[PDB]
């Protein structure tokens, strides 16, 4: 539209469970808003045992039933580059949130936000992990109600 | 029980190194001594950033040693390095946001001995220490910190079998 894209980089521990469900669940959010050539979205990592792999069975059981595509996505590891890329870094949990500031050294971090931070009210703060819970479902729940909020902030803050 | 072989060592972690993790180290040295342990049980602490390297404890935490009686001659702030993860048996995280520091800085070695202090108080969720930098409630640190490292302790005695 007027300007250049907005980049949304959605992070967790292992990038095969919740940060490729977020990734998949928002760029389908914001495809449905016709925002697809104003908004992006990618996933990243802190840790590296399953980079280049496609995401966690039980999150392409959770995307398929929602009718969400996942194609063409692998898990990666987060980079330094990625801190100035992307405009928008969006933890998984606070440990997340601890990897993220501490690979930026502490600096120009006010970008790095939690998922939940952008949900008013919510219970909770953090999105567990189902590598270790087996709970998909409550994850679902967690980054379908995340990413609306989200959403809705960027295209009031930045429209 | 145990000095009876090598010496067990434990890294209490948080931001800076001047509120929480040294009132830790303090504090459980204190209690491994009341038992008898200061020959098998050793502590230190960092923290994950380095604004205060070569600080003492920041004064609300040597006000509540001073309450407690508990000595910190010595002690002053560092920052966490790749090595103390294999030169510690314990590495224990004051918060959530410690411990994804901690696994940001690992790279491929093992992290299976990184754990908060209140994991070991089964249960009180509770399950961060706050930081009372920025809180300022030194009051309510001192209460986690010490059933914490009394609980971490019991821990330690059960599984090293003293
Ligand atoms: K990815
Ligand atoms: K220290
Ligand atoms: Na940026
Ligand atoms: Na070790």
């Amino acid at each position: 539209g007027r300007g250049s894209m907005i980049s949304v980089l959605f992070v967790c521990l292992g990038n095969i469970c919740r940060s490729p469900m977020a990734e998949a669940i928002f760029r389908d959010l914001a495809a449905k808003k016709g925002l697809e050539g104003k908004i992006k979205a990618d996933s990243a990592g802190i840790g590296g045992w399953h980079i280049g792999n496609p995401p966690h069975e039980g999150t392409q059981e959770i995307l398929r039933r929602e009718g969400i595509s996942f194609d063409g996505m692998l898990a990666r590891q987060v980079s330094e580059q990625d801190l100035d890329d992307f405009d928008y870094i969006i933890a998984m949990d606070a440990e997340n949130i601890g990897s993220l500031r501490s690979m930026a050294g502490f600096k120009n971090t006010s970008h790095i936000k939690r998922l939940l931070d952008y949900v008013e009210d919510s219970d909770l703060a953090d999105v567990p992990d189902p590598y270790y819970t087996g709970n998909f479902e409550e994850v679902c729940q967690l980054i379908k109600t995340g990413c609306e909020q989200l959403l809705a902030s960027i295209q009031k803050e930045k429209q």
